[PDB]
């Protein structure tokens, strides 16, 4: 039984493994770090069938949970927010914030999103690069999320600098543990007192209708709205980091399909679609025990044994999305939906909203930089460490 998690095969590249397994071993066991057994599912079909079936659970506190990591084991014996949770619990607390995700929600962010990714590019067009590259991660890749869910959440526009540099400090690849522990505790803090403020006097934000719609009835505590904030911010920041970084890779790894996509930049849509099936940055989210015996395929997976999904595996596998190892703008997509935000009912909060950043993001950057380039050889961008989620941690470029 191999150790996973897997480490990709080079930067920009999927786990070798997955390939072979889908060929040969499209169901098959897998050790964690603890010694422990998982099931690892990586054919499109399995993985949407472990993604919604009601014999599978998300509660970690089961034995069978696969944790991957010691940090993983730890941070299993706090309260559960809904990621967590199964129903009716989960659709309980996932209903309290899921009004400004929905897709005529953000439908009506649309100029909202578009002047926050003009202002960012107008600073960095104002900063210029006559001295030498600039970090289109620090300043281009990282505001434009965490610019947005802040402001959604609640927190003053003086304060989204320094509060995008602390949150960035959590995962940056580079701060130690205790400063990434010291960041996360800071940033719980903050979102507290805000919290405090936003019962006294609500504005119209994400914790504010926490608040009032939530807290004030009883319904939960301040400290439950505190910890429905945090994962709105941490769920996928880096995430959506790391996805902009990557398309702006990608793009140069292809002349072609940026030629196409700055010709036509109505093709953003279906760029962003082909971005989010072939860069699956976030793969080690469909994960499950089972409750009770359950089949898939020709393995039988017994209560009380954890499953890991790949939907990274699942978005390469050849009998749904053909030559699945090329980025393609152009793809002829099949009616099965990539997983790039998962499957179920735990897919995504922020699909929609994640989307709109991208696209917004890909019909805009080369309008305003046509000359944009990436500032070193691509062999040798810093991608995020092989044994973690694809990502990119810094990207030199000009324009
Ligand atoms: C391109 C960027 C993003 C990608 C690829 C992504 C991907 C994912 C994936 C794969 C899952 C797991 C879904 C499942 O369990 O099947 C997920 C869950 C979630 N994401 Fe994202 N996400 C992104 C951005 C965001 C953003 C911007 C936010 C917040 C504003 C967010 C908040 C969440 C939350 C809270 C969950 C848990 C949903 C639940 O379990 O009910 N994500 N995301």
């Amino acid at each position: 039984a191999p150790s996973f998690p897997f480490s990709r095969a080079s930067g920009p590249e999927p786990p070798a493994e997955f390939a072979k397994l889908r060929a040969t071993n499209p169901v098959s066991q897998v050790k964690l770090f603890d010694g422990s057994l998982a099931w690892l599912v990586t054919k499109h079909k399995d993985v949407c069938f472990v993604a919604t079936s009601e014999k599978l659970s998300k509660v970690r506190t089961r034995q069978g949970f696969p944790e991957l990591s010691a940090s993983g084991k730890q941070a299993a014996k706090a309260k559960p927010t809904f990621v967590d949770m199964d129903p009716p619990e989960h659709m309980h607390q996932r209903s309290m914030v899921e009004p400004t995700f929905t897709p005529e929600a953000v439908k009506n962010l649309q100029p909202y999103i578009q002047r926050t990714v003009d202002d960012l590019l107008e600073q960095m067009k104002q900063k210029g690069c006559a001295n030498g590259p600039v970090d289109l991660v620090k300043e281009f890749a990282l505001p434009v999320p965490s610019y947005i869910i802040y402001t959604l959440l609640g927190v003053p526009f003086n304060d989204l600098e320094y509060l995008t540099q602390q949150n960035a400090i959590r995962t940056n690849g580079s701060s130690t543990a205790r400063e990434a522990s010291a960041a996360n505790q800071e940033l719980l803090d903050y979102l507290a007192i805000l919290v405090e403020q936003r019962l006294v006097e609500p504005k119209d934000d994400i914790i504010s209708k926490l608040c009032t719609e939530q807290v004030k009835p009883g319904n939960i505590d301040k400290s439950d709205a505190v910890q429905i904030a945090f994962l709105l911010l941490v769920a996928g920041n880096a995430t959506m980091v790391n996805m902009i970084a990557l398309g702006v890779a990608t793009l140069a790894q292809h002349p072609d399909q940026l030629a196409q996509l700055k010709a036509n930049p109505s093709l953003a849509p279906q760029f962003v679609e082909e971005l989010c099936r072939y860069h699956t940055a976030s793969a080690l989210a469909i994960k499950r025990t089972a409750k009770e015996d359950v089949m898939i395929g020709d393995k039988l997976v017994r209560a009380n044994e954890g499953i890991i999904a790949s939907n990274q595996s699942a978005n390469r596998d050849e009998e749904v999305f053909e030559n699945p190892d090329e980025f393609n703008m152009n793809r002829k997509w099949p009616p099965q939906d990539p997983l790039g935000f998962g499957f179920g009912d735990h897919r995504c909060i922020a699909e929609h909203l994640a989307k709109a950043e991208l696209t917004t993001v890909f019909s805009t950057l080369y309008q305003k930089f046509p000359d944009l380039k990436v500032a070193v050889p691509l062999g040798k961008i810093n991608y995020t460490p092989l044994n973690r989620d694809v990502g990119i941690v810094d990207l030199p470029v000009i324009f």
